[PDB]
């Protein structure tokens, strides 16, 4: 895999996990301490969940797999800001 | 199960899920939104981690389980303060 140079659409910044989530839903992402992860704005508000962010791994997105597909919302504290 | 008087030693209070928790580990707690959760004391602080509490299933304690064996780590912010 190599590093693609366009961001997804409303990139707003990179964090990395620090600690492993698991997804207990088809809406949440999946994280190993150590991924990167592009974070976006919530297509729809009412969905947003305070301490919630919503990405897409920085692996899937320069594997041009679809956005739609491989988003999902993760715990804030779960990452610290990177790059 | 009944509902048993005495609390965990350094009980601080009481919290519910308001959302699940799968454990990624062995010392953390596996939750489900509703669950009540007894907060105790971490019985090392080396352990710590911001964000994050230590508590023993109120339906564990209960059940008189032994607390060593039962008790595990969870994010903060997917649970609330009750009772």
């Amino acid at each position: 895999t190599t590093g693609r140079l366009d961001l997804p659409p409303g990139f707003m910044f990179k964090v990395q996990a620090q600690h492993d989530y698991t997804a207990t839903d088809t809406d949440e992402l999946q994280l190993k301490a150590g991924d990167v992860v592009l974070v976006i704005p919530f297509q729809n508000p009412e969905e947003q969940d305070e301490g919630w962010l919503m990405g897409v791994k920085e692996s899937d997105w320069n594997q041009h797999k679809e956005l739609e597909k491989c988003r999902g919302v993760f715990p804030e504290n779960f990452t610290e800001r990177v790059q």
